[PDB]
């Protein structure tokens, strides 16, 4: 299905398989903060999106808690990827690790847990 | 006052003062996910903006780690507010709590820590 | 009321009520790390205990994700308290905030979420 | 020597640049009311590896840590905390610590420090 928010940010799904996903995007001018780098929310949205698709492969679920650790800033024009991998799958919950990468560099690390419906 | 990303999302600054900030927004059609509710990326972007604004009132700061806990889903039309308050202020770091509220209900809770440049 | 690990650490229950709890303890010689201050694991154990006690007032539950933000170091002798309050209560999950306080100073901030059985 | 690690009976199995492994056994004084390993015990194990790993880069103080619980452990269970560096910057560093018991991922810990 088409995700309005994902489309609004211009995010693309490069890979989607059981328990994993890769979403890509480009930092545009409308994604910057006052400092001129990619807004923390744009990077998080990229990761959150991969996280969402990967967990949906396991069935309907709702995110509970997510953590985002920022390591490197990205400037406008930067191409970035969110790579989601399943860390734990239980009957009622699941956790995923999402690496935000740009040109071989680990830009940020995302951890998210969902509640399986 | 707002940055390019906040502008793209329709987020507005309602208040800013030392150690705190209030940002408001409304859930629009382009903020929804596959399932029709506010995309987690939107809610986080709102909280992250209040977090960033409040943290910078103490001087240039860069985000290190953030946590987002989701409690209630929101649909199109929902008016939402992110309220940031300073929890701890040290010479090199600071932590903020950001409550995301809609119609008197706590929608999500955000905690963020910055490195003070 | 008290826990076997709480007992081993010398932690005591000062207060319990619906959705809340207060646990108290003192930093002993066996709670310090190589550098002479309270070990991060001790402060977390303290907060985690108050968290576990508060959530169980709503029924049995199992912890899913917890965050611990450290603000101030504590030395041997310090009287400390973990104060847990309910932030969100849903049918299947609940989240709590736990403030670790010592002599009126916020030493650490803990956030924890559980799955209700 | 770490007094708290000693008190919990934690042992350092490996220490190298930016990494560490700490081991321990769930004893009767490490349980919760449910009869399983107290969340605080599992965390102390991970936090210990985290601390040892980060301090190989220089004196540092923990800022924020996350602990995700996946499986419960019973008394007598042998557990390990394996710390690896995920990011190293001039002022901060982040580590991933896996808590393992009998080949199973019991918990995942993420921690960031401020390098003094
Ligand atoms: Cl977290």
């Amino acid at each position: 299905m088409r995700d309005p928010f994902m489309e609004a940010l211009g995010l693309k799904v490069l890979h989607l398989a059981p328990g994993e996903a890769v979403v890509a995007g480009e930092v545009r001018a409308d994604h910057l903060n006052l400092h001129g780098t990619a807004h923390g929310g744009f990077l998080y949205a990229l990761a959150d999106s991969a996280f969402a698709l990967a967990s949906n492969t396991r069935g309907p679920a709702v995110a509970l808690s997510c953590r985002m650790d920022y390591f490197r800033p990205l400037g406008a024009g930067a191409r970035v990827e969110a790579r989601a991998v399943e860390v734990n799958l239980s009957r009622r919950t699941a956790t995923y690790r999402v690496e935000v990468v740009s040109e071989g560099k680990l830009v940020a690390l995302f951890t998210g847990t969902v509640f399986r419906l």
